[PDB]
């Protein structure tokens, strides 16, 4: 439950990945990779990858971080009321491609870690608390979605 004026952080900072969608997802990817190298392995098209450099050189996992960016960001911009787009995400990530709730709490603390590695100072405590208070819904609002499918 965000209020207007945290949604209106989100959105702001939002704007900020919206000027370099790829760039900003390649890195969340990047971050969720090299800081959990067990999540890597569930994507059969990245586990070749073994270096950063080679994650980096990937034009793939660029286009991957903006498949992953555009669908958070088509969530995200309806303040909570993202039933419809929730709903084949986390039917997809628990019952297609196996990914636990864990891995959506590393991703969203990725976010985090990348919007202050490309914007610091920029992203404010405020901002800060809005985005990841809005990232908390999302993966709550998977996890409800995990627990009526019994996925662990
Ligand atoms: C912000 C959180 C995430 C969003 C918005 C997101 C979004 C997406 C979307 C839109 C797709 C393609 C459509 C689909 O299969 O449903 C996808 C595919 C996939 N996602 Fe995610 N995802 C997220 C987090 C994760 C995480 C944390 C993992 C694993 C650690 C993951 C693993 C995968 C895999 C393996 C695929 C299939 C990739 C392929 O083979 O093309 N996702 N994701």
């Amino acid at each position: 439950g965000l209020s207007d004026g945290e949604w209106q952080q989100v959105l702001n900072v939002w704007g900020k990945v919206e000027a370099d969608i790829a760039g900003h997802g390649q890195e969340v990817l990047i971050r969720l990779f090299t800081g959990h190298p067990e999540t890597l392995e569930k994507f059969d098209k990245f586990k070749h990858l073994k270096t950063e450099a080679e994650m980096k050189a990937s034009e793939d996992l660029k286009k991957h971080g903006t498949v992953v960016l555009t669908a958070l960001g088509g969530i995200l911009k309806k303040k909570g009321h993202h039933e419809a787009e929730l709903k084949p995400l986390a039917q997809s990530h628990a019952t297609k491609h196996k990914i636990p709730i864990k891995y959506l709490e590393f991703i969203s603390d990725a976010i985090i870690h990348v919007l202050h590695s490309k914007h610091p100072g920029d992203f404010g405590a405020d901002a800060q608390g809005a985005m990841t208070k809005a990232l908390e819904l999302f993966r709550n609002d998977i996890a409800a979605k995990y627990k009526e499918l019994g996925f662990q």
